[PDB]
Formats: structure tokens, C-alpha cells, sequence
């Protein structure tokens, strides 16, 4: 039967748990997520608190960390999701998201009018990923894509 | 020589004119940026406040719109950036991007860290593009695609 | 071609316009969505600028409070949506609602997660509707009917 | 004697309790509630301190997660209620019901000054269901009911 | 038919523009409410943008402070109500009773609870009243009247 | 010698303790003042971290709900008041006081000047009481009666 | 007859109004509160929307300013007060003394119980003033004097 | 060596365990200070956390309130500043202070430009007392004194 | 005789006219303080509603953009400072200098008490300058330094 | 392999404990970075929870501060940076470099504009130092240097 949470806390603390178990054992994410089946960054985002690993995946990845049974169990569980402390990032590494949004937000909101409709590109029926890849100038980039269905709105 | 702007609500005002000239000749933003050599990204920000036009840019999108000559000049100057109202979107177009940094934040920071290392993602160094993509299940999706150069943290 | 909007108070002014003529009028909003062809919460909430009209919707309320073309047009336009003046509603109407989410929004998470899956019920594929019906006790309630897609959260 | 809360973190760490047990049991909430004769939203809203249980169901819910004596005391206080940790939601499943506020909030008391009056519709006498309904283009839509009585603002 | 507004700045606007006329005028807000049939605290409310008067109410009203047509129509619509500017009042006069709250709010839930059962006093189904009496240790006192229903929150 | 604290939380805490011992004994508030002679909301308020007791007082109510020596001397301590959470109660019971604010703060402060002139209402100088009364129409209603000293603002 | 405000930015207006007048004639507080027999911090807080003037003193300072009537009957309001724009001041000049609170108001309140007892240090029955004073090591300071009168909190 | 604190956290835990201890042997903060050589003012103020204690003076107190090593040399630490809890005060005994800045705030700058010049009042080079004067008209009054040293802002 | 504003919006709003001015006329912050022996961050400041410029200076920079006379004389009086519209800038290029204090803010704490003491460095008296310097590894960096007086803190 | 932090409490906590055995030792910030190789600065943020340390930089300042395996391990992961508790500081020694942006914010935008162009200076690619000069007028200053990368924003 599907289990959920109401307080972010008990997850977060949880993620606290975990990458001290991780640095300790000094592994990488892409590792942790190897051999689950699941993209690095969906894995990653359980781990952290943002969403549910199955059953499978959980005793995996419980393996690996040396996590008992309660937190295992956590995992499954349908978080309450927010993994921002208070509003607007503070971590200049997070913040930099935020601040493409305060740059760009209205441009995607009039581009994604123009070319999709009215309505809103999900991020629910959703994924991501991260790449690294060269700068022809020198120096790396990374390529985040962003993959949103979308959703329109009509009249009734 | 180059000039800025300290009060958003000077361009702020300037963009929902444009829209209004914009909406009255029937014009998409595909449409203006045509002909001015740079993205359509870019110049919609411009006009929404969020970036400088070249002189040329700005005479040009100018005529298009039948704008008079100090918002002209308005659209050439640097502008005081932050398109967000009141730190959190209202709109939900807008929110939806909000909602995938409480979502993912944490797991972007993670994995920026892990493939490139300290630092940060730039939104300076930077574009994005919005492109549409046919859902196999159905429908349309929107690939948005971030490009940041890595600006690493090192010790001193 | 689609147009839109990036600063609510251009169409909350317009808002404020058509509620002084309507009163003028002593319309009622049933009346001025009679004939749209579209609910009359739909049509209530584009007036409000919460929502956009079709073009022969606008005219025809437009026609039936006396507006001006650029107001014709204002409603056709894709709002920047949000109609709490500041996060939490003053209002005791308005509040009452936001009241209903301080005591059973976690229960509507759980219930949801349980009845659905991991997910959301979209406010975007999403119509309300508002029905008066007796208080067999006495009086008179509000049945108020919020129907959405459940959208799953699915591994990737 | 009837007993009541002052400090809602008492009955929030309470429910994290709950949460845990109920997971480790494999429960669901239909199935807590069932027994009762209490409505499903009113007991999981009840374990997840929003609700005082009456002390015949407070004893019968607290014998199926195996809870102690202080816990099955604290189920029948009356709570000091709001679910909310920082005024807005961060979940997605619980901001999708707050976006129905930022996009209907106005139109719903436009609606509820027309068809009743001046006042509110309570959210003390209410109800309110979940119902899952399939969607005729495939998938499945929530149906959520919202039955509040009208209080009169009338002069004096 | 019924009309309500949805931005209390133009019912806030109007209560300056009649607090200028009154001014001008060196009336009482007594006089004001005298041969309305309504409650002093009612008809001050209403001219302060916080409640609505009745069309007879309103022309008497608008006679003595001498208003337009259109500020005759504005205090017979039903508010946006929200008297305080940013949720916490800064005025001494209206802080002293945030003040009340801050120190007794918790107490006025226990007794409330205990004296009556879970649910509200309501601010609806409600009057207010403000008598000044003499202090027998010398001065003056305000003996201020909130009369609310009592609501009762039950189980369902 | 009298004593004070700085920071709430820690009354705070001892109400919790106070309030899981009380319903444990099944005590109500009127029985645990009966026999202070000091007014029922006066103690009610100590309890619940908002006002010092006298400390036969203190002792009385602490024999009555089992305190230890460390609890009795901190009900004694002139308290770091201010019982809402955060600026704004979530609670329902609570909020209503906040609500009667919002309508009427403007009013109560406009008929304070009419009445006494410039200065305050004072919630130092001041008493409350909370008095059942059987509602004419049906049910009950709560009279609230807050009675605080006229203190002027004179110019010097 | 009494007249009070309800909304600062009219008397806020009115202190931007006088203060350009004020430099246009190059005047000094000193010098307009001259002849008025009142204080200067009381007459200079009048200007500034946070007293009351007399009326004899309210067309004493409107001929030094030249202002026209409606002006010298808005100076005679009593005023809707709060001279920080949002909540905390941002101006050094006005900030320091906010940092004199963060500093010692918790020694302010400690020291207060214990000289005076329970209860309050009145900003109501008070009266403020500035006096500069040479320092013995060079250069001036300012001796400001808070002094209010003591309302004791008692038991009922 | 000198060492500083960056989490107010730590200092204001001990404040609350000085102040329990304090109560416990019924000490006055004057009996506390007395024998240290400093003004009752500077000391208050570092048990609350507000101020460092040279060392002498530290262990002074230190062995009136029968604290450990650990304590003593807390005291000893530079603090980070801060006493009010969430930037404006709840307790009504603070309030008042932060309300004669709401009322005269403005009036402070305005005196201070014309009677010192631009700049500051320091709250650093600065010291202040608190004074117990009977009122003539009955009662006690409270002469606080803010003694700070001009800083002028000057051109360069 | 020395005039202060109180309201930040009038210089802010004479800051947006001298810039349009500035930007027609095609001028450089280095040029308008260039013949006034001040710096080019002071007068900038200044411009920009932060300081207030001398007599001569207020001419001088008022020819070079043609502003009237009450623009000349409003340059003169000493602001209401604070640049920032709500706490946290939004743009980017003022964002970076906060974020400067979210990493560093603690370490300048800790590092001024270890050099000086305890106390402050003074942003009263204080200077800055930004200066370009070519970056060995290619482009250029920006030198700015915060040159600012210790005043210490010290028992008395 | 590089391990990285998402919530601040866990190195702020680590922090306060190295500022406890720190001031047990008597050591300074500038006796442990000696011997590090790096400098003063930044390893001084890392203490406090703001930088990574290297691996033998760890194990030396572990050595110095006798922390234990788990505390070095965290010295070495990247932290959730941020260390202002809540966006403005409260601190004195703190505020004052906030004040700095509020007095200067936009003549650094400007500036920075008109020196290197649109853009920013980085906090990322960016060092500072805190140097204590004797002021010739008498005393101290502190020279603090601020240098950081320009990145330039421009068209695409
Ligand atoms: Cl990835
Ligand atoms: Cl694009
Ligand atoms: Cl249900
Ligand atoms: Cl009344
Ligand atoms: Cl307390
Ligand atoms: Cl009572
Ligand atoms: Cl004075
Ligand atoms: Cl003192
Ligand atoms: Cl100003
Ligand atoms: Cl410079």
C-alpha cells in the first residue's frame, strides 16, 4: 500500500544520514544509482528527499549506504517534496537556477504562449538531466535539458 | 556610452506598452526578433526588461512596435533585472519552473558538483532555448535547454 | 497570433473597469457569460484576469459593458494569472478557502497519493464549478466541485 | 473534560509517528478509517493533527497502529490546526490546491456574493470528499467536493 | 443585483476622499450614522471600505459627506476587505489590539473550547461595540463588545 | 526579587507539559483557578506562558498538575510574551480574533479618537472575559468584553 | 470634532510636500516650531505624519510652509502612524537606533521588571527629546531621552 | 587570544540557563553586577548575550550563578548580536521601544541632520541607562538615556 | 540650512529622470563628477539618491544635465538612503555583492575581532573605489575596495 | 571522490563546536591557517561552514582543533553555503557590510556598467582579504579587497 509523508523534515534528516554514510564510504552518485535501472539524477533526487524510490531500488541502494530497515522504508515513502530551506536559495550553486528565472521566467512564460498555447510546461510529466561537455573557448559548459510536457489550458 | 537603469519599473512599464503594440498589429515575437541577427531568447528578454538591445536591435524592434525615441533609447540601456514580481511566481507557467528548483535544486547542486566540482553553473555565461518535441504518448513537450559555462570554486 | 501578459496590474485595472460598468449596468455575471457559450466560472475569472477569452467572447462581453477596444483585446490576451493581492487573502470570502488547504491540505496529499498514486491534481486540466443547493437543517450551502487530472509521478 | 493544543508541533511529531507505524504495518487510511463510522478525510485529517477523534475511534485507530496511552490521549485533543510549515505549500500535490486559489480565488467570492450573498462559505460547517472518476479521454480525474454552509453579512 | 470588488484600493481611496469631506465638514461619525437605523460601528466600517451599505443607508450617507454618484454606488458593493496595511498594524491605536491577540489569543482557544466545544467564535455572524465608561480609580475606559455565534466544529 | 525571560520557548514548552498532564487528570481551567483567586482567563494565561503567577498560585496549580520545583519557580517569571507562532495564527478559533482586526481595526481606531481623543485603547491596563449566551435565534453565542484604559497622546 | 486618518501615504505626501517647501525657504525645524509653544520633536513628528497638530499651531506652521487649507486641516488629523517604510529602516540614521534595540531590549525589558515590575515603559504617556553635548575626547554626541511612564501588569 | 561567536544560538541557550539559576538563588541583575566595575547596563546585557565580559568579570558573575568553565568562558566570546527573536518584537515590554521608533523614527533623522549634520548616531561608541523617577502626577516614570557619539558622513 | 528627506521614493524618482537626461545626452558617470573634486562613487551615490552632493557640486552636475531647480536643490538635501527595493536585490550584478556576504560574512566577522577587536568597521566612515585590472589568465577583474574606520566596542 | 552537503545546520553545527575548542585553546584564525599554504581567509569560511577545506588542510586544522574523524571528513565537503541566519543580518559587525550594499548597491551596478560593461563581477571566480592599516587622522581601518572576474553578458 503506498505510504506518504507530511513533513519534510523526517526525509531531510534522512538525506543528512546518508551522505555522511556516503563520503564515508567515498561514493558517487553515479555508483549509488548503478544497477537500479533509474537515471542518476531520479535516484539522486530520492536520496535527497524529492521522490520515492520502489522497493527494489531502495533495498539497493540501502545496501550500499549500510541503512537499516526504518530508512529504507523512508525511501519508498511519497515525500513532501520542497528542498529549498526558506524561498530563494541561499547556496550560490542553487541560487544560480533561481536566478535564470529571474532573468528568463517571462520570456519562457510569452515563449512557451507562442509556441505551445496556453497552459504550462510540467514539471510533473517531466525529467532532466545534467552533462558536461567542453567550451570551445576554453573551460566546460553544462548542458541541463529540461523536459516538460505540455499541458494545455482551454475554456470550458 | 554604455547607461543602466536602477528602478525596474522604467522598463517594466516600457515592456507591457510593447506588449500592447505588439498584441494590436497582431505580431509574435519570432516575427520581431526576424531580421536582427540574435535569438529570439534574447530579444524577447530585451523587451521585457530583462536584457540590452544593440542601437540597431532597438531601432529596428523600434519601428516594428511604432515605438517613440526614449523607449528607443530605454531598450538600449542596461536593465536593473529580477522579472519576478515577489520572489515566488504567481503565474503558473512561471511557478512550474520555480517548482522544478524545489523539486531538483539540491539534486543539480549534487551533480554539478560530482561532474564538474566546486563552483557553480553560470546564468551569465549562459543561453537557453525553448524548442518543441512531439510526445510519442500524444501531445507536445517542451525541451528547454540550459548552457552554462562552470565557474569553479578553488582555494586561495 | 497568441498574446500575453507579464504584469498582472494591467489586467487587475482592467478588472477594477469592467466591475465599476457592470455595476453601472446592474449585470450580474450569470448574465454576461449567458450566450458565450462557456461557463460562467470561466468567463467570471477572464473578467477577473485570471483567464483569457476567444475572440467572439470578448466582443460579446465587451458589447454587453460598453468596452473599448484595447480592453477587447486586453481580455484575449494571456493573463500573468495570481489574484491574491499578497500570498495570503485578507478577505474573510477569500480566506475561507485558503482555511479549507490550512486543515486538510496534507489530508487532501495523503488521500490523493492513496486514491491516485504519486502525483498531482492539475489545476490546469481543471474546471470549478459553484452550486447553491438548501441546507436540509436550514439555510443554504455552497457545493463547490474542483475536478482535475491526476497527472502521475513516474521513475525515469 | 475537553482538552485543547496550543502548539501544533506536538501533534505534527505525533503524526510522523503515525506515518512511520502505519508504513511498517503496510495500512492505508480507507482502512484505519473503516470502523469508525467517521468519514475517511475526518480521521486521517485527525492523525494528521487537524481533527479531534472522539475517544471510542481515538482508542480503535491507536489499537491498529499500536500507539501508547499518550498518544491515544493526544488524538482527541482539540488541535491548534494549520498543516501548511510556511504559509505557501512546497509540494506540488498540495501548491496544485493554492494555484486553484491564486487562479479562482476572486472568481469564487465574485460567484459566492452573487448566488448567496454578502458573507462566506464556512469552512467549520463543512465537508469535504475525494472521488476518483475516470477521465473519458483516458486516465483518471479527482473530483473533489467542497460543501460549506453560508454565513449572512448582514447590517445591525 | 448584488456587485463586489475584488482590489480594496479604490473602497480605501474612496474612505480618504470622505474622511477629507467629513473633515471639511467637522462632522462625527455618530452624526454620520444617525437616521441610518444601523449601528454606528457598522456604518464607520462600511464608509472605511470594510462593509456594505444598504442603497437607503448609502444615500444618506452620501448626502451628508456630499459624494458623487459613483462613491454613492462604491459603498453600496461589497469590499475586498482588509483594513490593515501589511498584516501587523503599525498605528499604536489599532497595534494595541494585535497586541490582545499576541497575549491572550492562545487563551481565548482554551476557554472558547472549554466553555463552548471545538470550533469557532465567529467574526461573521457577528457585532461589535465600543463604550466609553469612567475608570473608578479616575480616567476613562474603553469597554469594547465582541458578540460572535458560536460554531461548532463536529465530526463527520 | 522578581525575574524574567528572554526567550518564549521555554514557557512554551512548560504549557505543552501543562497541557499533557492536565488532560492526563482530566482538569479543566475553571478548576484549576478555582481556589487562586485570580480570574480564570488571568491563570488560563500563565499556564500558557503569557502572564506570571504569585507563587502561592504557582504552587497551588503545580500541586493540582504534578509540576516539579524547576516548573513552579518558571511560572513565577515575568514571561517573553507573545503566543502566536508567526505574526499571523493558522487556527481557525484564533484566526476569527485576527479576522475581527482585519474588518474592524480601522473602525475601533476612527470611534477611540471620536470617543476618548487622541492616544490608545491600553492592552496593559485591561482586563477580558469570555461569558456564554444563549443565541435568541438558536445556539449560543460568546461574549468577549475587552476593557483597557483610555491613556491620551497630548502634544508637550 | 476629532478627524483621524486611516491610511499613512495621505500625511506622508503631505511631509514630502512641506519638506520641499521647507528647503525651497530654508528653513529649520527650530525655526518653524517657533511661537507654536510646542516641542520641537513634537511639532517636527506632526510634520512628518506622526502627530497631531492644534489648530492654532497647524495655521501658524501652514503660513511659514505656505500651505493651502486642505493641507492645514490634514496637519490637525490625527494621524494613521508609522514613520519606517517596511518595518525594519534601512536609512543609517534611522537603523542605528533600531540596532540599539537588537542589542539591549531584552536588557531594556530585564531591567524594567526589575526597577519597575511587571508591565510596560509607555511610547503613549512619553515624551522624547535631543540634546547635542561636546565629548570630552573630541567632537559631539547626542544624549536622546525616552521617557515614559511606567504601566504596571497586575494579577486580577 | 579574542574569540567571537557567528550563532546566536549558543550565547542566548546560556542566557536562559543563567536566568534560571539566577531565579533559583533569587539574585537581582544589580546584586550581579555589583563588584564588577561595570554598569549594571553593559553587564545585563552579556548574560543575555548581547556583550562580551572581560574576564575578571566573568568569573565574577560566573561564581555568583555557580557556572561551569565552558560558561565563563562563553561569556568571555565576542556574540553575534541579535536579541529580538524575528526582527520585530512580540513582547509587549520590548514593543513599546520598537514603537517610539514607528512614531519618531523620522523625527530622529530630522534632528539629528539639523542639530549634529549628516551621518549617524552611533550605536556602538554608545552607552545607555536606565533611570526610576516618580511622576508628579502620580506614579513612576522611566528616564532611558541613549548617549552616542556623532559620526559624520562627509564628502570625499 | 541643512534639509533630509524621509521618503526614499522622491530622490529615487529624481534618480530615474537623471538618467533618461544622462542617457540623451550620451554621458558617463565619469564625466558628471569630473570638475567637482569629488569621487566618481560619491557623486555617483549621490545621483543615484544615496548622498547628498554640496552646494557647487548640485550646480555643476545639474548644468551637465539640465535639471531645474527644485532637481538642484533636492540633490542638495541628505536622503533617506537604502538603493535596495526589498532586502535582496534581484539583479544580478548587485545579487553578486550579496552573495559576497552569504559566504564571506561570518569570516569578516570573525577576522575583524581577531585585527581590532571587538566593534565594527564602519560604513559611516568609509570609502570605496572599483578599479580595473587586467586578469593574467585573460579578460579582467574588478579591484573594489571597502576602506572603512574600526570603532570599537568596550565596556563601560 | 568529491561529497557535498544540502542543509547548512549540520557544518554551522560542526562550526560552533570548532569555535568552542578553539577559544579551550586560545588559538587565533590566523595561527590556524598558517602552514595550511592557503589563505587566512579562506580557511577561515571553511571553519565556519562556507568553503572546503583539501584533504592534509583537514587533517591539519584537525590536528590543531583535536576534532575527530567524522569533523574532518565534513571539513571536506562542500557545503550548502549561506551563513546569514536570515537574509539580513542582526550582528553590528555584519549589518554594517549589508549597509554598504544599501548605500552603494546601484553605484556599483552603474560602475561596474560603465567600467567593464554588462555583466557582473563573480563571487566565484573572487577572493578577499581583510587587511588592518593605522588611519593617519588616528586609529584603524580596515582595507578590505574585494576581486572579483568580470563575466560579461552579452547578445546572442
Ligand atoms: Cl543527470
Ligand atoms: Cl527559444
Ligand atoms: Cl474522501
Ligand atoms: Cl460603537
Ligand atoms: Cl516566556
Ligand atoms: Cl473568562
Ligand atoms: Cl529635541
Ligand atoms: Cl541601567
Ligand atoms: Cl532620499
Ligand atoms: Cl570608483
Amino acid at each position: 500500500m503506498i505510504q506518504s509523508q507530511i513533513n519534510r523534515n523526517i526525509r531531510l534528516d534522512l538525506a543528512d544520514a546518508i551522505l555522511l554514510s556516503k563520503a564515508k564510504k567515498d561514493l558517487s552518485f553515479a555508483e549509488i544509482a548503478d544497477g537500479t535501472g533509474l537515471a542518476e539524477a531520479f535516484v539522486t533526487a530520492a536520496l535527497l528527499g524529492q521522490q520515492a524510490l520502489p522497493a527494489d531500488a531502495a533495498r539497493l541502494v540501502g545496501a550500499k549506504l549500510d541503512l537499516d530497515e526504518d530508512s529504507i522504508l523512508l525511501l519508498q515513502m511519497i515525500p513532501l517534496r520542497g528542498c529549498i530551506d526558506d524561498r530563494i536559495p541561499t547556496d550560490p550553486t542553487m541560487y544560480q537556477f533561481y536566478e535564470m528565472l529571474q532573468v528568463y521566467g517571462t520570456t519562457l512564460k510569452a515563449l512557451v504562449h507562442e509556441k505551445f498555447g496556453d497552459g504550462i510546461i510540467s514539471a510533473i510529466n517531466f525529467k532532466l538531466d545534467v552533462k558536461k561537455v567542453a567550451d570551445p573557448e576554453g573551460g566546460e559548459r553544462a548542458v541541463i535539458t529540461l523536459d516538460g510536457k505540455y499541458l494545455p489550458t482551454k475554456p470550458f
